[PDB]
């Protein structure tokens, strides 16, 4: 099954390697993921803690911050940002 990210969603993951318009729901995790690490967007301390105030995925997941052990907040969050 391939999801169709919308536009700032797209040029987020197409900032750290992505290449296509639609993706498995795999693919779109492992490119939030590399994007959390490389913009080190984590909690140096509390590893699982993301603060994406201030960043563009913030805005995009409409929070401030949240836990990757959220996993039902999570997919919720991507499921705003994919084309209906």
């Amino acid at each position: 099954t391939l999801v169709r990210p919308k536009p700032l969603l797209l040029k987020l993951l197409k900032s750290v390697g992505a290449q296509k318009d639609t993706y498995t729901m795999k693919e779109v995790l492992f490119y939030l993921g590399q994007y959390i690490m490389t913009k080190r967007l984590y909690d140096e301390k509390q590893q699982h803690i993301v603060y994406c105030s201030n960043d563009l995925l913030g805005d995009l997941f409409g929070v401030p911050s949240f836990s990757v052990k959220e996993h039902r907040k999570i997919y919720t969050m991507i499921y705003r940002n994919l084309v209906v």
